[PDB]
């Protein structure tokens, strides 16, 4: 009789749960090995409270102003951090209960162990148990899903200085009068206008433009947004020394002199790898001392896979997740691959920022001929019904077959139509076939629609003849 | 040489804007007649007005009430529906000249005639003009594009009381202390809802249950949705008659009496057919006196047309603009047909109601095998992340190919994630191949992808081990 295979997983986030899962479904056995709080980041510290605290900023948003202000009277609401500290809490525990700890416990096929794993060998873990001593962990094969953790330049006073990550951030339980934040990633992008909107008076200190990565109207639409509603952008700005005196942050900066009471530090995420001992395991990292992994999660040693952040992919649970279960599968005798093509990325401001598939920069990078179309938001008739006109729909096609490969958008909802657009590219839909289809009057969606029309059609038909 | 092809369009709402249009771009000349304003009822009296009435209604609900209550304060906003109606009313002016009277003006090829038309024989009409006498008008091929009214029941006492239909709800300068709502129809529960969140106390006279046409889940999410805001609805309840004195309604009901200031009348609509002398062209109406119509829109006559709400198809200006589109086409000596297989259909409530392709009962009365999924609202992460979990999505399937057939959704944007289903439909997509395409995090269309995984896997795996 044969035994069942020794899976090792190292983490215990959304790519480790999903693989230790998989891996048992196909006759496994498993030993998880976590250092912190079972769960990760996106459950714990990220997505979750994340987005919670976001909701709770756009309720005091909508209280405080809307487009609709002259018919119906706003008011300044006054915000209980503390409660909302503990709501937003309470849901991140039930969920770490629910979707991690109470299917990781009571499966005598999976073996957790809290502590701090590295290679002793390719076959072997040598962990540094919380509560003391060590362990050794034999495996056939072996997952490691490490994650990242927040970037911390080295600006000089910034090391010994009180300042947050998104971690902090995400716990504290005040509102801080004044909060700067040093950055321009996503993450930094979602917490200062979250705080803003909860009260602080925001300055974001962005080492170039917003969303400098991808397409330039993106970043231009979400500077407006925020200098809208009162957030301070400094563009082309660094901090050259940070200091911490009477209570308080005290910056140097390019553009001056800046005071605030709290210092968010959202520059970017490093990966989880140098305490893994990977040269034990003949394991390669790149550059950024990322592992180095296939379409199949498979590192440069063959009974070792990696998967997440602590690898070069994208940094979303979701293709955490979908890139531990496929590691699972190669590591139990099969044969999966990792398709991302037709990846959807959302941004939690307001509006939204969503894409999915190639900008017109990046299509052309990999040598792909191409056309496009810029919808502004005044051509949708569900963002003039809202009186919100911010934003853009831009679609990307493939000149020649006229198929939609890319789309770029700006808008509230945009996070909901960016999968239509997601399922119309898997499809390899043409936008006039995408045109051609009904699509619910007055939905952000329609905006799909309309934007793919205007490639045979002018603007002033839309919504009346553009058929 | 060949003379332009004579078309008369009678109507100028979507269906006939869309076929007018049409018509020149093949090369026809066209005489469109209008009895009334121009744009008919979506921009006029219908979904434009009543979308922005029910965003101002969101954010007075908002203001009013939030999940969020425990750590941010919540007043009661006072409502000036006089400025709430002038912008409405801007809006809508605005949008009737851009995408409707701008576009008819000017072009030589459009004569647009203010009066009611009615069939003189199956090749002219004769119009009663506005401005006094008749006028003929002569067509090789006509469109009739006369839409529909609000129906009005005979309940004694109801004619001759100062009740109000949709258009005079929507034009109302003020909100009434109490609003009784007889009907159940779409539209009913969206003006009812709005009234409630801007002030009202409502109660709607439903003579079955709401959605009583519709899956049953729907009724009772929706139901359970405005009782939980202070909305009164009496099912299995009817006024068997109606009264005004002293200033107020008074309804003779099998619940009781009710009173009230203001009587909504919301029960359907009837097709505008009675006027057009459809007799005197042999063109064939059915029992609602409905025009009949082939999927290429074409009647009984060969030289006449129809499409809209005068007709049977389903009453959306999305459904009204594509048939007058198809119906130009066929005009000018095409051969267009519509194809509604994939057709959504959304409902402006909070939550909002969605639906595309088949429910089960549809399925099966057609004689297709099915299998179904209802997930509910507590297990999709936005939901939860906006701690309101009111509603679900249910998706139906064909047994043994596993292809999506239909889903309908109570949610918040289920209008926009309706549309991702949309695509899947008419791409023929499975379930599995459905749930095995990357979702955002935390997004409402996630929904999809969780409740598609629930045919293969349980619901303690969803985001987690579903994969
Ligand atoms: C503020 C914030 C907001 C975000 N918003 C979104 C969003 O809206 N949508 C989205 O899809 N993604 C979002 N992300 C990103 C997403 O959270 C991550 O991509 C995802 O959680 C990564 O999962 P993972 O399994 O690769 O790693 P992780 O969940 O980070 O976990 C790795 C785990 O391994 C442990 N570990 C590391 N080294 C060792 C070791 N040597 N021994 C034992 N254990 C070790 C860690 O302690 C940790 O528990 C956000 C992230 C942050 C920080
Ligand atoms: C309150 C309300 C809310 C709605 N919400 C939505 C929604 O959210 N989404 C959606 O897609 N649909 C919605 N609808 C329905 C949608 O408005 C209609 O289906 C669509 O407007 C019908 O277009 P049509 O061109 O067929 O007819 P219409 O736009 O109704 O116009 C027919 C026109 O012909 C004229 N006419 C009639 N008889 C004659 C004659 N003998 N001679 C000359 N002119 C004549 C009329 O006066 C009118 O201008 C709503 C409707 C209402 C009332």
């Amino acid at each position: 009789m044969e035994p069942p295979v020794q899976v090792a997983v190292i983490g215990s986030g959304g790519a480790a749960m999903a693989a230790a899962l998989k891996a048992v479904e196909q006759g496994a056995q498993v030993t998880l090995i976590e250092r912190g709080t079972i769960g990760g980041t996106c459950v714990n510290v990220g997505c979750v409270p994340s987005k919670i605290m976001i909701r709770a900023a756009h309720i005091a948003h909508l209280r405080r102003e809307s487009p609709f202000d002259g018919g119906i009277a706003a008011t300044v609401p006054t915000i209980d951090r503390s409660k909302l500290l503990a709501q937003q809490q309470a849901r991140v525990d039930e969920l770490r209960h629910a979707k991690y700890e109470g299917i990781l416990g009571g499966n005598p096929a999976i073996t957790v162990v809290h502590g701090e794993a590295r290679f002793k060998d390719d076959q072997s873990l040598t962990v540094r148990l919380n509560e003391g001593g060590e362990r050794v962990v034999m495996f056939d094969r072996c997952l490691v899903a490490t994650g990242a953790s927040p970037a911390v330049p080295p600006i000089p006073g910034l090391k010994e200085s009180p300042y947050w990550t998104s971690t902090e951030a995400l716990a504290s339980d005040t509102i801080p009068e004044r909060l700067a934040v040093i950055g321009s990633s996503v993450v930094a992008l979602e917490l200062a206008q979250a705080f803003a909107r909860l009260g602080s008076k925001v300055t974001v200190l962005a080492r170039n433009t917003l969303f400098f990565r991808e397409d330039p109207a993106i970043g231009e639409a979400v500077t407006a947004a925020f200098r809208a509603e009162g957030i301070e952008v400094l563009e082309h700005t660094q901090a050259s020394q940070v200091a911490h005196m009477d209570g308080e942050f005290v910056l140097t900066t390019t553009h001056g002199e800046l005071r605030a009471d709290k210092l968010l530090v959202a520059t970017g995420r490093t990966p989880n790898t140098r305490s893994l001992a990977l040269d034990a395991a003949g394991v390669t990292v790149n550059a950024q001392g990322a592992i180095v992994i296939d379409q199949g999660m498979r590192t440069s040693n063959p009974n070792i896979y990696a998967a997440g952040d602590c690898t070069d992919q994208p940094q979303f649970v979701y293709v955490a997740a979908a890139a531990g279960t496929r590691a699972a599968i190669n590591m139990t005798g099969g044969d999966a691959a990792l398709d991302l093509t037709a990846m959807p990325a959302v941004v939690f401001t307001d509006p939204q920022v969503a894409t999915v598939g190639y900008s017109e920069a990046e299509a052309h990078h990999d040598g792909i001929e191409t056309d496009s179309r810029t919808l502004t938001l005044d051509n949708v008739p569900r963002a003039l019904a809202n009186f919100d006109t911010r934003g853009f729909i831009k679609l990307v096609i493939e000149e020649g077959s006229h198929r939609l490969i890319g789309v770029q958008a700006v808008a509230p909802e945009a996070g909901e139509l960016i999968q239509t657009a997601a399922l119309a590219i898997r499809n390899r839909m043409t936008v006039q076939e995408l045109a051609d289809q009904l699509f619910p009057y007055l939905t952000m969606v329609e905006g799909l629609k309309l934007a793919a029309q205007t490639f045979n059609k002018d603007v002033k038909q839309l919504s009346c003849c553009a058929g």
